[PDB]
């Protein structure tokens, strides 16, 4: 016999330089307050009278969700040659409540006749998430520049037909939860150096939604130079939109259905040359 | 000539540190007892009168399957510095009876007219499995908070419109076979550190189902720290739901159709620092 | 100025320890004899009167194909400590006649109206192959236990509603070509240690079929322990089912359409501890 | 400072042992001659009267394309113990004219009504290519053995119901351009040792076609023994069929639409023991 | 304790040998001028009277976009045995405005009835981009040689039924923005040695569009010999076409919808044996 190693499993505290945060963001489909009957859905989609006259009603436009996570304070002040910053290195994220769509008894349009189950959520889907050290930078682009957007959303200022394409003046920050419509704003690829975003769109009138879920998948956030998002002011920005599709009522009115998203982000303390004047 | 090695194939009894279990879980679509005529299917889906009035009939709601496999006993003493635990390291799993869907003679809605084959199982599908060292932890979220769930399923306590999104109070453990509805409960990603789960959903009214089967594929259960699920009290929890779609009757009533799932899990004995 | 190697291409005969076999399996959709007008298709699918009364006509049920290939004999003496066995290490396989589906002039239902081409083969597809050193082990599972299967197919003995799920009593060996219905039998994932199988299913009433073909792809048959199927009694079992979809007649009666599959298997001699 | 390497870009001519060939093959959908109005398409698909009476009209059947590329001559006398042969080692291939399908103004069946765009090419698609050192070897298999094929195509000799499955007597070589129907002939997997073929099929009546194009992709032609097709008689065989779908006319008659394929093949000289 | 390395994050200059450019190209669907109401869309697609009489209206034909980016001047003149050239080595590219398609209120054809949402953009899609050191080389091929193309597009000269297949005389350079119709011209695979192009097509009358967006993906532009496009005259050519599908009006007339594309290209200075006579 001899002395040798055996690997024992035990609870390990990570080093002090590493932290994990967890958060969930509830959808902002238009009914955005938990007490509302249609929480998690938009109001009925009202369609344009004409191109000239297209006025979506209040709460009919799905908007991005965003949360700002306050991270542990790293610096006494900002006066040294270097400072400490949290660097986001990886994320596990999941759309929660996918199985809620496996429901054919909810009141709606019938698949066949009134003896059958009801048509489930389907049609256009849009799933995106972002993790950044500052607000996600947005580019404005719309289907129609003559749409009149309601007061409670942030739309493009002085919208003109050029906004049906890319006008570099149409830019915003995703700095408010449930205020920036998905149909008006998309991530700005000419910026976002300090954010990672990922998105998937499938269109079509009645297309079946497709979603996966697992707790086994991690997305590494390091860029091509091996650096993750660096959290300015010790703030982590989590952004998403998860439009599952539309639910159709028996009367054939339709409402958008959104689902919440969970994030679990690992961050590490980094020494960084002081970027603050 | 010289002495050399030649590899002879033989039945190897694995080292005592390793074990394998096999199990199958029958679906729990609502007719959950093998003596029932519609075993493997739900009863006819009854749809809501109104949002205010939505009362699914008993046995119309597909539920998760769960089995608890008792593993060989490891510790006759639970008071030492360390104890032994089974660590689940990999799994092979397969949906069984996929070929049973390849059937156009079963009575139902006709594809074209009364001379044609009948519409096979189609529509929404949902396939998930979990392997864990304790019950799968669940998060409640429903399409409508005003549904009244029957007393033979576990649903969200004190359900309110907030349950149409994520309310962190709506939590449960998958600790009962065939009692937790799929449409109410999903895996809770904020917990489940000691479980691995995998799921795939495709919706739509009439979507063709798509399924693969092979005995060549293994999923490794080790997490990012190289550790698999650790089986508390020497119990392995296997969970799943395999909704293949709906079958439509000639009358156009529809029933969910589920399929069984087979698991083959490899585990190894680990020395673990005692939690007590 | 120097002696050096140059690679010359020549016909190389493999080492004695390696052999290759080629085979093809014709489809067994119901018309299973090449003299039959509808060879390679089933007869018209007849649908159930009711759940209680579901009697598929003879030759309306697609069945698995199987071929047993005799390999060179290895052991004249079966009494030593070890014996030799053929180990299947890789397979190249192809569904043949895919291009025969690229045909819109064949009589049937019209795509648009009587001036258009005819609806091609489409709907439910099922493609599987297995390579093993013994018959593929099957599990019985049906869509309906009240179906009465005809006497020219092997069905589940003493069928009960429990056979709509997984009943471990409902087991068989794929040991007859064109007799085991696809809709009754699937590979048994709890056995088949000595076989590798691979299957793909897409359902739906009218789904477009999708198929690839190439002679550039090989599948390795080695399991997790680096061991391929071992051919008991020097017999190699090839199994498959390749249902391309259904053809629809102008009358709207429907028939299954199957395609042949080709196999090319490489095997190597192994020394194996003598079981008997 | 020190002597060191710096990489300068310049035109490099490959070694004498390596050569590249380019070719394109136009589709043979039935209208196979460039001066014909429907060049690149079949004639209207005429459907069977009955299973017994199924006679496709002339030029309604898409056929494989094949080109023989004559490579530089390698051997003076074929009586040496070894000879030289060209070995095809890689290919870049592309379906050309994919963008021609992005056309909703072409006359035809309307998507919604007479104010809308016209239904584009869709339905059954079939894309294959082969690169080999001899003709592609074909297996016959048909949907129906009682079809009567036209005189201008090569069909299965003495067709029988057995030809609805695999009959090993039904074999042919793809040695004539626009003569071997796709619906009769497929690559024979039991042969073709000296060829590489690749195919993709999607069926269905009205299925959307899906196609990719890029100049960044190369397929290596070496087999599991590290050897590519060897060009017998210094001849390279290029084969394909690229059926994009069917076009539907206002009258609802339908025609197959094919697209051309480009090939770029790299070959190297090899010393080969004389057959 | 000992002297050891610690990795500090800072803004790094990047060598003088490397440069990055960014650009966006707006779609050229037919309404190509920002002031036009239907900017970003074609005019209504008018269909042929017959095969012999097929005359698409002005501005109904989507065309390729192209931009020429002027890079930093590298050489005093072209008189030396070797010159410096920019070599494009990688690109990040994104279709901008994908989220704008997540809009069911825009006027149009109804999904179910006048109470429901409107049918979103769907049907034929075509997405391609190219990065090159000279104009993309094009091959002409049409669905019908008897179509009459408008004066304001570059069509195949002396079109004949042979142009329904590949005729080697039907060749062009993509050297004008919004002039070369997608349905006439495709990348010429027999040339384009000095360009990298990538394309995806999905046809069908009503097919749901599918698009991804992320800022985490880079395409390497080096060929099989390890060489990227070399920029002749210090000009980088960016080409694309991004047809999202068609929008259908209530009247059932249809228009093509295109979306802008962003490019971020990384280039390096190379010594090149002088190719200019
Ligand atoms: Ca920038
Ligand atoms: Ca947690
Ligand atoms: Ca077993
Ligand atoms: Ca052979
Ligand atoms: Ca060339």
């Amino acid at each position: 016999s001899h002395m040798g190693g055996v690997e024992v499993l035990e609870v390990r505290t990570g080093p002090d330089a590493i932290t994990q945060i967890e958060a969930y963001l509830n959808p902002r489909m238009g009914n955005n307050i938990p007490s509302e009957d249609l929480y998690g859905y938009s109001n009925s989609i009202n369609t344009a009278f004409s191109k000239a006259s297209d006025t979506p009603n209040k709460d009919t436009l799905p908007c991005y969700s965003v949360a700002v996570i306050k991270l542990p304070l790293l610096n006494e002040d900002m006066t040294c040659d270097t400072i400490l910053m949290w660097e986001a290195v990886s994320v596990k994220t999941e759309v929660v409540g996918i199985s809620s769509l496996v429901n054919l008894h909810q009141g709606g349009k019938y698949i066949y006749g009134s003896s059958s189950g009801c048509v489930p959520v389907q049609g256009t889907t849009y799933h995106m998430f972002a993790v950044g050290g500052e607000p996600l930078e947005l580019q404005g682009l719309v289907a129609s520049s003559t749409a009149t957007y309601p007061d409670d959303v942030v739309a493009i200022k002085n919208m003109k037909p050029g906004n049906q394409g890319l006008d570099p003046k149409a830019k915003a920050l995703l700095d408010k939860d449930g205020k920036y419509p998905v149909e008006v704003w998309c991530p700005d690829p000419s910026k976002n150096e300090n954010t990672r975003y990922y998105g998937s769109f499938t269109g079509g009138a009645t297309t079946p939604p497709v979603m996966q879920f697992t707790n086994s998948v991690t997305t590494v956030l390091l860029d091509e130079n091996g650096v993750g998002p660096l959290c300015k002011g010790d703030k982590l920005f989590l952004s998403c939109a998860d439009i599952a599709g539309v639910h159709t009522n028996y009367s054939e009115t339709q409402v958008w259905r959104g689902l919440p998203r969970y994030f679990n982000v690992t961050l590490r303390k980094r020494i960084v040359k002081n970027p603050y004047p």
